[PDB]
């Protein structure tokens, strides 16, 4: 049977092709994860259908209902068989779903509009003229919410109460906000995305400072899935074969416009 | 009852305390992995005994013998219950043992004696005056032996047939070889070790070029071990709390000698 793959529209991982309207099924999309999905399906020998997560979220647990949303939720509730996307491996998620060994290593980073007086997280936490936030329902927000280290704790105190909200529904929303904020907004996102955007027109943003942490993205499957073991070994094989590095260069810098 | 931990004497992961002779059991050792072992044990709730792998190797399968050596072997044959060391997560190993999500991210790198006319792997591959090799029975050697990309394949072709042998039994042996060869030997080792040595007197070595690949170290347990699940969650928990980053700073830079 065809494996239902849940993913998210997030460049350069998954994007609709220029001529998607005249295309069908998986042919409508392109990106790092689209290529990854094809490679995995081939090595594990299965047919699949790419589907875009309904609520457009990565995955967080509602504190009140305890119900998971996003791709994590689609896996938890059996709406999808596997998630192939820039989904971060975290403790709370690992408790409800399975992750393969990472196919990409990254960390939380700072995105600024070129020229803003900020070079590090400590710099952001020591000022108020420049607002900053993170994506909603994700691992980055959880990071600051659950951080006991001085700098990040203070940043969270400011962000969780900030009015208007400094949080955004999608990476694209955060990037747009930085660009149109005349430098009065900094966005906290994973280095992978920061580095990608930094290489795209109008080439008006840049990553500053070192990453705040070190983690990875993993292919996720529901607990007790029969694809879990194989997919995990497939990821390792692809990394060692050099495919993952090949794909990283293909979608990040070979297509860079800055 | 008491969990037997296999590890390896590799600075700054595990080292004998100056006064180990007058100490007992686990107190005889110090290092990044010693600190990590204590934390993993505390969080998983078990007592443990640190033991140094008999053959001083990380782990590889003998071609014809088909027997696994090193720490991997101690786990495969039931001599140890868990391995806590800078053991690389690889496909061939994950096929016989379990690995937690990575506790450290790294990649193969190049170590040169300062002043050596080498800036990358391509540079090494295009010349012959400077010999270069890797560690034995490990993931680095296997990386080159299996590589299908031009540059690395060329490097392997040279290394495998070079005489005298360009390979070494221990990291320390490779570092000394670099330090004593007057720039005529470059050593290929993981970035973590390269970065550490670069901060050690006589401060005569340096890491050059970008990493050749991207992977990580994981805590290993025998396949089907009852400790696997908890250890994995412990690693994620500890990484998210910043312990891992704190530990690397403690053993790498806080104690830097350069
Ligand atoms: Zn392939
Ligand atoms: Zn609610
Ligand atoms: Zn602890």
């Amino acid at each position: 049977k065809t494996v239902v793959v849940t993913t998210i529209l997030e460049s350069p991982y998954v994007m609709m092709k220029k001529n998607h309207e005249m295309l069908e099924g998986n042919e409508r999309y392109e990106g790092y994860c689209v290529d990854l999905a094809a490679e995995i399906a081939k090595h594990c020998g299965f047919k699949y259908k790419l589907t875009i997560v309904g609520d457009g979220k990565y995955g967080a647990r509602d504190a009140d209902t305890k119900i998971w949303n996003g791709m994590v939720g689609e896996l938890v509730y059996g709406k999808a068989d596997i998630a192939i996307a820039p989904l971060t491996i975290t403790l709370v998620r690992e408790e409800v779903i399975d992750f393969s060994k990472p196919f990409m290593s990254l960390g939380i980073s700072i995105m600024i509009k070129k020229g803003t007086p900020i070079e590090s997280a400590e710099d952001l936490s020591k000022q108020t003229e420049i607002a900053y936030g993170t994506l909603d329902s994700g691992s980055t927000k959880e990071f600051f919410r659950r951080s006991k280290i001085a700098v990040f704790d203070k940043m969270w105190t400011y962000m969780r109460s900030a009015e208007p909200s400094v949080f955004v529904r999608t990476t694209a929303e955060g990037v747009a906000r930085v660009r149109k904020s005349k430098g009065k907004y900094a966005y906290l996102l994973e280095s992978t995305m920061n580095e990608y955007i930094e290489q795209r027109k109008p080439c008006d943003t840049m990553k500053v400072g070192g990453n705040l942490d070190s983690k990875g993205y993993g292919i996720a499957t529901p607990k007790g899935s029969s694809l879990g073991n194989a997919v995990n070994l497939a990821v390792l094989k692809l990394n060692e074969q050099g495919l993952l590095d090949k794909l990283k260069n293909k979608w990040w810098y070979d297509k860079g416009e800055c």
